[PDB]
């Protein structure tokens, strides 16, 4: 069985701890975090040791690591763990700077490391079923993709300043989803953006409401709509229109009931955020990773996928600034 | 009693006739049409006269006209009937050339004439309830609009050649819808396009699958998605995300049943023909005209709504060709 | 051209007058009612005559009659017009007393008259589609039928006293629906009942909340649920489970929008009034009556359908009182 | 503290509880038993617990609680034995098919102050719980009329049918419990109909496969229940409650929710095959509630009396079909 070390014991870390513990072929061996209480919290809940990042790098009883530390640490930590011969799962992003990313990937290649990036949406049972429908020919040739993502609320200002901006922090999942759904590469990005929700996000130099169109060489188009706040919860919809039809995945909620009164028919709001919306996705993610470890199996999403997504995000940022379509090729 | 002349005895003409005839405050006095069998059938159906356009224009027993003739006759007809002192309902568009439309409206302004343009979707009960919800404060401030429209099949190449292209012929309804749903004027347009469905359309100098982002001065965004072909029928969706919540209108189908087997739960496809989808909007549209004549209120959608829609289409054509964001004057 | 007399100028009469007039194969010739002004308002609108019932019965220029007068006149009027050789459409029921109904139908049979009873739900587009799915074999052999009907508001006591009680007045439509969906005769009825909504209904000797199970000789079962009051509107559902799958018809509302907030996703309530739900069914029913006259066609729903549905109501009453399953002779 | 569990029975239902016990943070699966050692071994293999005998689990100091997933004819005796041995007991439905036997069993459970929860897992489903909570919160006013539809993907085999006590005792039993859960009051009368519409071999075995039931309470509230042994579209599990101020319903669940639209229509996937995947959250919540009962001493629901009450409704349904009349509940 595959022995895991977890780095980062915050929201994202907890979600991965659960997934690892839930997986029958995986053992969660140690946790590390800057805040010791935060690693202890997970150590208790799951019965694993607390350790330093250094110690996990050094330990021969760690086959793989899961990196859920802050954004600034990622590229460094991947390189370190690839040097030490660990299989690596790293949460988005590899880095905010595309050149730093390329450097980090050279190391992975040179060390022959297994790296999976965290685009968890590719492992959602619902979104997977959309992709399998496309693969089975149910909608013919893909033509037009529509992706709408709305977070329940914006992060605080401090996270925004470090985050790399909405396109890189939020829209990046959707850029990856567009690549996942289209079946081929976007070669052009045009984007609009505004600050409609909270001035303070503008003051920090970010946007909170963005719209994007990507186009491939064959003309297929993907439209992305993003908003940092929705009162009804975590909006996560995909839709693909094709020559033979369309396929969509509806929004998920934790509980599905309906109450009818003179005021109408009411169903509950959506999941608060990724923690509960993507529980099954996290389990499928870890399982894929394990298959990619214990067998020599194709890793996806790869380091190449994290870069391509950032490339689109960078190209969107510029599109907004230069008020025009930005080539990628 | 409002005395009507009808110019155009085709499919739409037949509908508007039905509406006018059955309205208690209006009478269909005469019909004019280049197809003499078509004008005769309507005359027989509603016991009114067949007249030439000239006779209807010069007649003293006609208070208003419904213009359902081909697009290239619209501007000229509007000017003539304004000068003759009739009130005018014209089917979209006024003309295809912005410059021509401007000159037409100068004539409507100077004659002080009543002109409604046929943007029927403003009169759809479902879309009207969406706008009403926004008016009632139910979603707070409008932030992001998404509009999806897909026809059940492409037009024939002869129709395409005199249509003025997808942005002017199809998307024009969505541009108006966007203005209807946004609080505000769009001041920028950006667009992508392709020929995904039938190369005969690309040859004829047109696109069949287009995407459009519009932004207002306050930064509000509307996204428009159009496809000329959808095997599942006539797809007409609007959604508006706001600060307090979101509102949307659902697709319509002629019967609401569901059959469940080992293959799944299946509901029928949507309407296979636009006129069946919009039977109520066409009725409300004329009813509203006839009512706005009598009390003599100011009219929407108006000539300028006709122009603004077209200019937005014009900017979309440029935006694709110039691969950049185009500003509205 | 089928020439009609309308007997009864209340709200139902007005709707039926519309249907007859608008039909290319029918003319509304005369209208009777106990209140002169009611009859005059209809006749005047359709440019036809006010006549006495006696005159319509004697008249050689009347081919068919629509009966919309009070229930206690139906059996007598049907007999009269059957003897007079007119085709007959009668609003339910023939009479509240099954022996009286049997007498009426013997006269109908000896005179070889044509009689349709107004079980308008058989002509609803949605319920017809369900029945067509069954006829086409899409659910295999019918096994289990579930019918739910709930009114928006309970009727006033004076309505109740002349209604024959909930089973004869309300459930009667569901009993006919059951026969229509089962495609074979129920032979047993088991029912329960209560006064849950308004004690005044119980004080008048009636119930407001009832449950019924019908079973056929082959063992197929239909369950019926009825409530006199639902704050969410006029609930009318049918479901049929069969050997290969199941089929259901969904509730109808005036507009199809949805608002999402932190309180959840809310669709509007159902129609608040029954005639608004059944617009098309009333139109189809009359259309189909007129086509059956033009042809020499077999008229359904027939007098016998009227009797069969009442016999089920009578058995339900007795089942409630005697706490047992009642066999239908 | 950690609750130490012995599992008795390693079939389908046993596997589902193994998973739920395993998945719970406060519990450890220590021992499995089964009459077929391969089946037990398989569960021991996959979870790293021991294969013991039932006698051993009974005598074991290192067992706090048992989950009884053995055949139905062993339930009442096993409950009495583990009650006397001081284990907390979770028992899959039924306690017994015979109400007098159930009564004798509950007397032993009461005399030994044993903790017994019976397996009406539907009460722990997040969707059904939220229906009940909405009713508790007053969102539909006073309950008036309940409608429950349950349809299995396909019928069990004849050998199972013959030892099952028949469709009312074996299938509808869950819906009788659900009706009591939703109504808030006891049914006092049962009237039912039945037939063999699906497979004549069920009828030849003395059972029915398609049944309809109406329950009524003293205040007049009514519950209609519809059951079919076979639905091509999967495991149909719906509840609906009409009240004075509105209605509340839980829709069916399916494993994947997508929609494909073509000229043929808009198609969503079929439902869950069976209880194994439909009720995974419910089985977690149930074990969680059982542990809470063990840890805090809270009174248990679904209790022994709830198992008895559902069986008494089933017995009344059987009589109602045979006698063609409404049967009152003692
Ligand atoms: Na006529
Ligand atoms: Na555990």
């Amino acid at each position: 069985t595959v022995r895991f070390g977890l780095l980062g014991a915050g929201r994202i870390g907890k979600v991965h701890a659960k997934a690892v513990s839930g997986n029958a072929d995986a053992r969660l061996v140690a946790v590390a975090d800057a805040f010791p209480a935060a690693a202890e919290a997970i150590a208790g809940a799951y019965g694993c040791e607390v350790r330093t990042i250094d110690a996990i790098e050094a330990a021969a009883d760690i086959d793989a690591v899961v990196i859920c530390t802050p954004t600034d640490t990622h590229a460094d930590l991947i390189e370190r763990f690839a040097r030490a011969g660990k299989a690596i799962f790293c949460e988005k992003p590899i880095d905010l700077d595309a050149e730093r990313v390329r450097a980090c990937l050279k190391v992975v290649s040179d060390t022959k490391a297994k790296l999976m990036v965290g685009f968890n949406r590719r492992f959602d049972p619902h979104f997977m079923a959309v992709r399998k429908a496309i693969d089975d020919g149910r909608i013919g040739e893909v033509e037009m993709v529509t992706i709408t993502s709305r977070d329940p609320s914006a992060p605080p200002v401090d996270y925004i300043k470090r985050s790399g901006g909405i396109f890189r922090d939020m829209t990046i999942h959707d850029f990856d989803m567009a690549r996942f759904l289209l079946g081929e590469e976007p070669v052009s990005v045009t984007a609009t953006a505004a600050v409609l929700i909270d001035k303070a996000i503008g003051d920090a130099g970010d946007y909170d409401s963005v719209s994007v169109i990507l186009q491939t060489a064959s003309g297929k188009q993907a439209i992305i709509s993003n908003s940092r706040r929705a009162t009804y919860g975590y909006d996560q919809r995909i839709e693909v229109h094709g020559s033979k039809g369309a396929v969509a995945a509806e929004n998920q909620r934790p509980v599905s009931i309906e109450i009818a009164t003179g005021d109408g028919y009411t169903r509950p709001p959506l999941h608060d955020f990724f923690m509960t919306r993507y529980t099954e996705a996290y389990a499928n993610e870890i399982e894929s990773f394990i298959a990619a470890i214990e067998k020599g199996a194709e890793i996806a999403p790869s380091g190449n996928d994290g870069l391509a997504a950032l490339a689109l995000a960078d190209a969107a940022v510029r599109s907004v600034a230069e008020k025009r379509q930005i080539s990628i090729a």
